[PDB]
């Protein structure tokens, strides 16, 4: 078969963006990194695209206003469209918002479904 890379800039919820986030060898930026990426991994193996996904990785931490953004690459194996449309309908999995977003942690602020 062949390969796939895919790529996206996803709005990290409820993360400040602190000094330890500019380098990728601190604490906070590896397992924040790390949860991410299990996230992200965790989604796919139970998805119809759990035989092609290969594996993730956070590219890097970037700050927007006072939160953080991660870029994540993405690979699996299998039209680059195609796999695209396929990869959305996992994606749209993790946002609440409609954003191509990845909360670590949802925040909890009332006590009705707010959807």
């Amino acid at each position: 078969k062949k390969a796939y890379f895919y790529h996206s800039s996803f709005q990290i919820l409820n993360v400040e963006y602190t000094e330890a986030l500019n380098s990728p060898a601190t604490h906070e930026y590896r397992t924040l990194s790390e949860r991410i990426e299990a996230m992200i991994t965790d989604e796919f193996r139970g998805s119809s695209l759990k035989s092609e996904f290969i594996r993730t990785h956070v590219v890097k931490l970037r700050k927007e206003g006072t939160g953080v953004v991660a870029d994540v690459v993405m690979k699996f194996r299998s039209n680059r469209k195609v796999m695209k449309t396929r990869i959305q309908s996992v994606l749209r999995r993790l946002s609440s918002s409609g954003n191509l977003e990845i909360a670590p942690s949802n925040e909890i602020t009332s006590l009705t479904d707010q959807d």
